């Protein structure tokens, strides 16, 4: 009934301005967690991981779905798309885990794509060719948004992880696709192979795609860095409506909440950080801002608690810390974490300008 809104700058629901304080589970197995009768085996380790979640006082979860393509989707012969994976079970899995996550009045962040990472000749070509993009909407997608958007706790879609991780930066005209700068700030670091236009053609698709099938459904993008989503700063911010909409014809093929990943690279943080200024600087208030993605051990140092109280004073949408499992570069331990998640515990503060609902109580569904 009650699902998820983003309106204005703010999450909202029920009327209540939401913000999303939790964690990347991002996953128990890369790439494996639903489809194939693996969910079988990771299942209880995510459900646990929920658990812990909420205990700590927190309302979201950032899971990751196809990342590589080594369960999802289901590819033929020729690259293109027959079904969300081999065993047709991909739908069953996340349905189940957003029931669970429900139960446990936990929103679900489903990212769809890696980008800092692609190593899938399949995944790569869903870039290029409009077919098989098209076989991958069809076959796999449009299924999986048809079949999941009754179920609150699913609060929003995210199309690609980290975009410029395989960006082919480069110089263009039209403002949206220029990349001119983004070679010597360290994009394609995953290898250069998509150009800005192929990235904003796909990601208009996508979300077309999603918000064809759920008009409601909240789309969106996680970037390395701010350097990508805002004007300020002599920066540029790629993924707003008219650079999307721009590479691709479809007026709907728009994210709802933009997005920034942020980590210290030798403890000092980049100039422009989201921890070095608010939200309010990167003059984005079109649309809500979340920072998924930061870790306490790649920051200044600032403390766990003290980045979320900032994420939460400063005018941000959200705070999720860096992968839950706690593996990786720059990942808190999943303690550490729940204790920053205790820093906005049963949190309400509606008075504007500051971050709001914390937590949240999330219905079923309706059906009939
Ligand atoms: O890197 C230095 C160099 O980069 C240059 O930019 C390159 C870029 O790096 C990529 O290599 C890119 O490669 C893509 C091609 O441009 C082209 O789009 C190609 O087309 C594919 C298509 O995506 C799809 O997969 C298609 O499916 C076929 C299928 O295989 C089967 O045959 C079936 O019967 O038909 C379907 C058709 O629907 O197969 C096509 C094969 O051609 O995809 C490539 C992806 O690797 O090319 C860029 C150049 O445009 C330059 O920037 C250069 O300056 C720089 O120095
Ligand atoms: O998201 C974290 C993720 O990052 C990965 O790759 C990048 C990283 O994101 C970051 O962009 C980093 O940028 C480097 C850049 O490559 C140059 O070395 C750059 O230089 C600057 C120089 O030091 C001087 O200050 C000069 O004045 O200005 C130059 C910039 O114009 O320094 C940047 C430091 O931020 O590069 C890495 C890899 O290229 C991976 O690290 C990944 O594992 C990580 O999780
Ligand atoms: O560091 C953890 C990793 O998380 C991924 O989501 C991307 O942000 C990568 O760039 C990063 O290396």
């Amino acid at each position: 009934s009650e699902f998820l809104k983003a309106s204005g700058s703010n999450f909202y629901y029920g009327g209540q301005k939401v913000f999303l304080s939790g964690v990347n589970f991002a996953w128990r197995s890369y790439g494996s967690d639903f489809g194939n009768g693996q969910y079988a085996s990771n299942g209880p380790a995510l459900k646990d991981w929920i658990n812990k979640v909420k205990a700590s006082g927190g309302n979201t979860a950032r899971v990751w779905v196809h990342v590589e393509g080594q369960v999802s989707p289901a590819f033929d012969s020729h690259g293109f798309v027959t079904s969300t994976d081999s065993k047709k079970t991909l739908i069953n899995d996340l349905s189940d885990l957003l029931d669970y996550a429900n139960g446990q009045n936990v929103f679900l962040i489903l990212v769809l794509f890696n980008g800092a990472l692609q190593n899938n000749s399949n995944v790569q070509n869903l870039f290029w060719d409009e077919s098989k993009l098209n076989s991958y909407i069809n076959n796999a997608l449009t299924p999986m948004v048809n079949a999941l958007k009754s179920k609150p706790s699913l609060a929003a879609w995210e199309v690609l992880n980290e975009p410029e991780g395989t960006l082919q930066p480069g110089s263009d005209q039209n403002s949206c696709y220029d990349t001119s700068t983004l070679a010597a700030q360290g994009a394609g670091w995953g290898g250069k192979k998509f150009p800005m236009k192929q990235i904003l053609k796909t990601i208009n698709w996508i979300s077309s795609a999603i918000h064809n099938a759920d008009s409601k459904a909240l789309v969106t993008v996680g970037s390395w860095s701010e350097l990508t989503q805002t004007d300020s700063f002599g920066y540029r911010n790629h993924y707003k409506d008219s650079c999307l909409t721009g590479a691709g014809g479809k007026s709907n093929g728009i994210i709802n909440f933009y997005q920034m990943h942020t980590y210290s690279h030798s403890g000092k943080w980049n100039q422009n950080a989201p921890f070095k200024v608010n939200r309010w600087a990167y003059n984005v208030n079109d649309k809500p801002l979340l920072i998924g993605e930061f870790a306490s051990v790649c920051s200044q140092n600032e403390g766990i608690q003290n980045l979320y109280k900032y994420a939460y004073n400063n005018g941000y949408n959200g705070a999720l810390t860096w992968q839950f499992n706690s593996g990786g570069d720059c990942s808190d331990t999943y303690s550490n974490q729940m204790y920053g998640m205790q820093a906005l515990k049963g949190q309400n503060d509606q008075s504007g300008g500051k971050g709001g609902m914390v937590s949240v109580n999330i219905n079923h569904h309706h059906h009939h």
